[PDB]
C-alpha cells in the first residue's frame, strides 16, 4: 500500500464557511493525510461555525481575513509567519458575485457588481499568492477552484464565468511565475455539490451519471498538493464525473 | 465575382486612437465595403487625432466618451441613436492596462491597477453591449480584438492576458444573450502587428493590419451569417504550434 | 463596395455526391466568384450524379477517382495538371464510416470498419494533400469539413467523431508542412443543415448551406490569407453553450 | 496518514517491453499500492524480455497478444479472466508508427503505413475496452498515455500526434460509454521522458526545450506519471472520468 505522508506540512485553506464547503473537504484530507492546517474565515458571523470546523479538524488555527482589504491579507499572512514559520500549501477557496450580478443576464451586469465579483473571485488569488510566496518552501503549493462555465455558456453563472475565466487564466501565469521557487499552481474544476436545474442534469448528462461528491474533491486537492503530483502546474484538472466532456 | 456591399449601414468603432491600430483597419475595410462610421475617442484632448482618423477614412462622425463612465456611454449612444437612427456593427478595440501593472511580474500587479486593466479591457465590452443592444438591427454584429496570451502564458502580458481571459468569455455569453435578436458576438485573436513569430508561424511571416480588417469586415458582413460567439485567429498559424522554431 | 473576384483561379472540390452537401455550397460560392471548378466522382457508375452537379455549378470538369487507390489519386493529379496547369484551390468534403459502425456503440466498432473510417475520412486529406502539393500555387489553399463531436462527446456519431479529431490535427500538421510555399490549410466545423440545435444555439436557428459556403469561400479567398491552421466554427454559436 | 490500498485488486497492462517505459512506472506504482498485475506481451520472441519485467515487478502473470489481432485479443482476456475472475484496472501503454512514416513529413506518410500506426495505437483502445467491459468491476478504470503533439504541432511526431488525436477522442466516447457500469476512462498527457520515445525523431528537441521553457524548469520523471496513473485508477479519483491530464512540469501551458 502507497501511503500519502503529509506530516510536518503546513497549510492555509481559505474560503470556508460550512462542513458542506470545497474548501473544508481539501482541509479534511489535508489534516487526515498529517498536515497542520489553518483556516480562514471571512467574518465575524462565521467565527462560531469557524471554530466547529476547526473541531471537526481534531483542531485548527482560525483566522479572520476579508480578501478585498489589503491590510487584513497583510495580517494574515503575518499571522501565519508567526505561527507556522513558512508554508507549503494554500487553498484558494474563495468566490463571490453580487446576488444582483447572479440574477438576469450578464449583459445587465452593473459596473460596481461586475468588478466585485472579478475582484473576490480572481484577483483575490495574486492578492493571496503575493503574500504567500515569501513563505512557500519547494514542492510548495497553490491551488483554487473553478468552474467549466469559464469555457462554455453556462446560463445564469453570469459575471462569475467570466471571474472563473480569469482565475484560470490567472492559474496559468501565476504557475509560470512562481515555479522557479519550487511552487506549483493548480485550478480542480469541480461540478456542482438556479442551481438545482444545473444539478439534475449533471446526473443524467455526466458520463459517471451521477453527482461528484464533497470527498472527490477533497481527494484531488490532497493529491495535487502532494509529492504525488509534482511534475503537475499549470493545469485545470476537472472533477466533474465527465460532465463537460460531453456534447 | 462576389461582393459584399454594406451601404445604408452604421458602424461605431471604439477604441482606435491611431491609424496603424488593429481598429482602424477595421473601421477601413468597413468603409471600403460602403458602411458609414462613426468614431469614439475618450476625451476632447484627442479630438485633433480623432479628426485625423476621420479624414483618413474620408469623412467619420465623432462622438466623446470615456469607457469607463456609463453617463458619458449613455451621451454617446443618445447621439449614435439621434444620428443614425440604428446601428448595424460595434467594434471594440479598447484595450488598456496601467503601466505598472505590464512592468514587473503578474504576481506583483496592484489591486486598482488590476481591476482598471479590466475595467477598460473587458468591462467595457459588456457596457457598451447593453447600450447598443436596443439600437442593433437584425443581422447587426459586435466584434473585439484579443490575444493567444489568454489562452497561453506569453510573458510580460501580464494582466491584459487577464483581461483578453474575461473578454472572449464575455463574447460567449454576450453571443448566447444577443443571439435570439438577430445579433452575433465574436473576437478577433491577432497575431502581433514579433521576431520569433515570423520563425515559428506556419506561414513564416507576421501577419498585417489588413489581414486583421479583412477578417473584421468578413465576421461583421452577412457573409458570416452563422458564426457566433467564435475566437478566430489571425496569426499566421502561429499559435498551432507547441513548439518555438 | 469590396469585391471578391477569383477569376483565373483553379479549384478541385472532393467528396461532393449530392448538391445539398456542403462541399457543393462550397464549389458554388467559388464558381460565384469567378472560379474555375474541378468535381471528383467516385466511381464510373456515379458518372451520371457527378455530370447533374457540373451543370449546377454551370459547368464543371469531371474526374473519377476512389480516395482509397493511390494509383487513381495520381492519375485525378495528372488529369487536373493537364487540364489546368496548377492548383489554387482544393475542396476535402469527403466523409464515410460503414454502416455497422455507425449503429450501436463506438467501444463496439470493428476493426475493418474503423480503419476504413479513418481511411476516407482522415488519411485521404493526407493523400490529396501531398499530390496537390506540388500543383499550389502561392496563396493557394486547403479546406475540409469537420464537426464538433471531434471534441465533445455527440452520442451516435461513434468512429466519425474520432476520424475528424484525427482530420483536424492533420489541418494542424500539414498547415505547418506546407505554409512556407504560400499554402494555407483550414477546417470548417459546420452545425447541421436541416431541432434541438435549434433551441439552444444563441441564433436560435439551425445554420445554412449558403452560410458553410460563404466560410469557405472566405477562407480559400486573398481575405483570409492570414489565417491557416484554424478549425472555425459556423454553428449559429451552438458549440459555445454549456 | 492516508493510505492507497489496492490489494485484493486485478491489473492488466498493456504494451510495455521495457522498464524505462511510462506503461511499466505505472504497473510499478500499482503493484506498490498492493494489486496484483498481468503483462502482455506482443509475440513470444519477447517472452525473455517478459518475463524479466514481471521479475522486476516483483512477480507478474504473462500473457501472449498481439493487439492487432482480434483472436489473441480474445484469448488473453480469456485468460485474464480465468486467472483474475475480474478486472479492476487496464493500462494501455501500446504505441507505434513504422519507422518509414516517422521520417520525413507528415504529408509523406503512405498509406499503409497511417493507418498501422492508427490501428496499433488508437483502435487497439477500443479493441481492449471492448474486452474488458463483461470483467470490469464497479471502480474499474482504464487509462492510456498521450501527449501535447495531439493538439499542437510537434514537428517529426508525424503521424503518432495524429493517432493521439484518435485516442484522447476515443476515451472521450468510451468514457461515457462504459460509465454508467462504473468504469472511469482517462488519459495521461506525460512530458518527454527518455525506448518507445526513441521512436520519436522530434522528441529530443523537445526535451530540451522544456527543460527550459517549463515553469519547474526541468523535465518530469517516469515516477511522476506512474503516481497519476496510480492517483487515476484509485479511489481516490473516482469522480474524475473523460480526462486529459498533464504531468509535463507546466510546459503546455507555455505560449
Ligand atoms: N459548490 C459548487 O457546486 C461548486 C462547483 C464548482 C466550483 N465551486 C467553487 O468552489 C469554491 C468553494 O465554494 P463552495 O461552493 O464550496 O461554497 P463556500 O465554501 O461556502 O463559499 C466560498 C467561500 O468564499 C468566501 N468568501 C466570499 N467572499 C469573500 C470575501 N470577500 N473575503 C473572504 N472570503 C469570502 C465565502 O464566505 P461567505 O459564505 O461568508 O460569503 C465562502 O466561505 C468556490 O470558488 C466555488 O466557485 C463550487
Amino acid at each position: 500500500m502507497l501511503t500519502v505522508d503529509l506530516s510536518g506540512k503546513k497549510a492555509l485553506v481559505m474560503g470556508v464557511t460550512n462542513q458542506r464547503s470545497l474548501g473544508f473537504a481539501i482541509a479534511a484530507k489535508l489534516k487526515e493525510a498529517g498536515a497542520e492546517v489553518a483556516l480562514s474565515y471571512q467574518a465575524e458571523r462565521l467565527r462560531p461555525e469557524a471554530e466547529k470546523l476547526a473541531e471537526a479538524l481534531g483542531g485548527a488555527l482560525l483566522f479572520r481575513a476579508d480578501v478585498t482589504q489589503d491590510e487584513e491579507l497583510d495580517a494574515l499572512f503575518a499571522g501565519v509567519k508567526e505561527a507556522f514559520g513558512g508554508l507549503d500549501y494554500l487553498v484558494h477557496a474563495i468566490a463571490f458575485a453580487p446576488r444582483e450580478a447572479m440574477e438576469g443576464r450578464y449583459i445587465d451586469t452593473r459596473r460596481q457588481d461586475w468588478l466585485l465579483a472579478l475582484e473576490v473571485s480572481a484577483y483575490s488569488l495574486v492578492a493571496v499568492a503575493r503574500r504567500a510566496e515569501p513563505l512557500l518552501r519547494e514542492g510548495g503549493g497553490i491551488v483554487t477552484l473553478t468552474y467549466y462555465a469559464s469555457e462554455k455558456v453556462v446560463p445564469k453563472y453570469n459575471v462569475m464565468a467570466i471571474a472563473k475565466a480569469a482565475l484560470e487564466a490567472s492559474v496559468r501565469y501565476l504557475a509560470y511565475e512562481l515555479g522557479p521557487k519550487g511552487v506549483r499552481v493548480n485550478a480542480i474544476s469541480a461540478g456542482p455539490v438556479g442551481f438545482t436545474k444545473m444539478y439534475d442534469r449533471v446526473a443524467q448528462t455526466a458520463p459517471l451519471r451521477r453527482n461528484i461528491t464533497q470527498e472527490e474533491v477533497g481527494n484531488l486537492g490532497l493529491f495535487l498538493l502532494s509529492p504525488l503530483a509534482s511534475g503537475i502546474t499549470g493545469e485545470v484538472v476537472y472533477v466533474d464525473a465527465g460532465y463537460h466532456i460531453m456534447g
